[PDB]
């Protein structure tokens, strides 16, 4: 669930991920997808994407289980929808932490509405 | 849909609801509620008892027919659910108004982990 992604997020970046994350180019926060503005939005695009592509489970809403083993999130989840959800928020946390580096703070509160669509995951 | 939500707190408020109110408290935003920090909190917290009320239809992605008229927001829409989404919408959009001049910015982007959990609606 979002619970989880946030605790991730916190754990990869140490940003507060609401503020860094929770509104952020065309692809982080609500709204859904489109064109990413930059390889940070690009996470989130991924990110979206991956839990597009979720069959069995509900990502948003369905907590699961993981492990912070030598400063690595570990997703020990046997349910495998809960795992590849895991593995979806997981990836976007160090997608996050990666792209600290090119992070631009203009692209916070990006006006989603106006992004270009994006192209289908 | 957050659309239409987003709107109407900017209406009412004057604020951007995204970076005033998309992580506020324990309640306004992502991850469901929690005991409320303040007045602030408080409509979030029963904007959210308020969606669980609903009867189907999906306060997130949903779209409304709403008017701002006479500085009034108008929930026009007929369709049962939609219309007491809308309702519920204009309520927080209300009162995030009504309680402004408490608004603490110490709350945005308030780490939800930290929050006692919420009482049931
Ligand atoms: C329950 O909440 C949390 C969980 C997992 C991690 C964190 C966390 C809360 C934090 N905060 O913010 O209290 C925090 C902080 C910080 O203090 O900034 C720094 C970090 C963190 C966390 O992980 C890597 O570096």
């Amino acid at each position: 669930s979002l619970f989880e992604l946030g605790k991730m997020i916190l754990q990869e970046t140490g940003k507060n991920p609401a503020k860094s994350y929770g509104a952020y180019g065309c692809n982080c926060g609500v709204l859904g997808r489109g064109k990413p503005k930059d390889a940070t939005d690009r996470c989130c695009y991924v990110h979206k994407c991956c839990y597009k592509k979720l069959t069995g489970c509900n990502p948003k809403k369905d907590r699961y289980s993981y492990s912070w083993k030598d400063k690595t999130i570990v997703c020990g989840e046997n349910n495998p929808c809960l795992k590849e959800l895991c593995e979806c928020d997981k990836a976007v946390a160090i997608c996050l932490r990666e792209n600290l580096g090119t992070y631009n703070k203009l692209y916070r509160y990006h006006l989603k509405p106006f992004c270009k669509k994006a192209d289908d995951c």
